[PDB]
């Protein structure tokens, strides 16, 4: 992680300055601020990967697929006759936590800290599906947005959808 | 938010501090922090929203403005005949909220934080001019600058200026 | 200024802690962080115009000036026969305050805050020779580093220096 | 030092920080903060040498070494018979204090912080060899990850790696 100078000073001030705050934890900032002055560039590149990216579009897309649900599960609920179509099968069921853990974070994120999607079924395991189901969500988004209507939707629609 | 990492770092340890110094608001903070240091794309293209820009030359042009309204009421109450010009004509109205806000905003900086302008009537709404002005204020300044002098200006002049 | 948003995000949250650190000052510092958010142009540029330069090259020259007149003044007073020469004149006068005021900001700064040539003369006024001295000072420059020793002048070398 | 004045600003008022936060060292923060706002190239220069360089795959040759010689002690220690081969020559002896400071100073870190390496002989000098190892060791490294195995080496083995 390179990191201009003037960079490095300004963290090792801020090092400095966490240590006056929170001597508590003098050993944590001396030894990061050591990195940072010395430059030893092997602690530097693991201080880098603290760092993730989650792009604008995919936390997006999570935010759809959600979104999806919410009007799959209203659209059921409201449905004369549900067609035989199980409650679960229209209830997001979130991203496996072992490959999809990035994924799963997000909803995380978006449901305890935000405050959105409140009123979803969380499962048994706080929407850790325990499957991968990206691919699943990326071709149903696909169907879903393919319908004249996005709410309100037919039971017809409702098993494309889920189907997809 | 186009971040570096190393200014991703510098931003997380400021959102630390501001929770040693600050801990009524360390929910705001570990919050801000998270959505830095895991890189939540769409989170900080929310960030990047907050800030706004009102350049250089515009600020400037506002400011003429508010002073070519005061070379106008300076020259107006030192009229020997005020040739029936209403002195509301020769009264700085402002910008209208609804279209114009940054330019009311920055006027209102100017007056209740810089202290310029403190002898200007605010009228009922502190300068909530109610429809826009901008393009008029700049014909004005066109016929005010000119004038082979700016200040102590004729009746004529004063009229040519208002009637831009 | 040219900030980039993350700059502006950095900085701002800089005064919120500086409020929290010290509000006595509060006005002065949610000012400055109104004005980075707001991006207000004008204001901005002002800011910029704190930041002044001296150069490397440039302060460098400032303190071989002064220690050329240290090699005069221990050269001088160390002559059997000074040839009727004034100390005056192997005594560093400074710089013109109203005209070279960022050297003798430096002087003083080297002087006062470094600590390095604490037992020159400071003369009335904290080295403000109140004439200017620039130009001079660099033809002196110039003969002292052509003499074959630098220190343990001649009379003679000195004359020449001084009379450059 | 080639901050941009963003930069300068950022630092000037972690110097203001500092001061409130550490009132003991207004003196050294005020100096630096003068430097920072006047932009003396010199001291600017000099507050850059303060932040040193030390590649991470320079880092990770000398955690290899070190690798090595665990590797090689262990596997003098499982010999049944020590065709001696002084334990001495399976011993890291570290890196010279007067040429190879950087090194010496990253092992100490990876030591007495970081907490690897910890039941290493530290010898009388904490690693101080007091002749350069440099290129000794890198002939070592080409020996060692040489031989089919790098761990559990048989006498001969280790008698090539020493020997390098
Ligand atoms: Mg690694
Ligand atoms: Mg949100
Ligand atoms: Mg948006
Ligand atoms: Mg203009
Ligand atoms: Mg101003
Ligand atoms: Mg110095
Ligand atoms: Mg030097
Ligand atoms: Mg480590």
């Amino acid at each position: 992680m390179e990191m201009t100078n003037a960079q490095r000073l300004i963290l090792s001030n801020q090092y400095k300055m966490m240590t006056m705050l929170d001597p508590a934890n003098a050993e944590r900032y001396r030894r990061l601020q050591t990195i940072i002055e010395r430059g030893y560039g092997l602690q530097m590149r693991e201080l880098d990967r603290e760092f993730g990216e989650l792009k604008e579009e995919t936390c997006r897309t999570i935010i759809d697929i959600m979104e999806m649900y919410h009007a799959l599960h209203v659209s059921w609920s409201n449905l004369q006759d549900q067609q035989s179509i199980d409650e679960r099968r229209v209830t997001f069921l979130g991203f496996d936590a072992a490959t999809e853990a990035r994924y799963l974070g997000y909803v995380r994120f978006m449901v305890n800290v935000e405050g959105r999607y409140t009123h979803f079924d969380a499962g048994t395991h706080g929407f850790n599906a325990q499957t991968p189901m990206w691919e699943k969500y990326q071709r149903m988004l696909n169907v879903w947005h393919a319908c004249p209507r996005q709410y309100h939707l037919s039971a017809n629609e409702i098993n494309q959808i889920i189907n997809a």
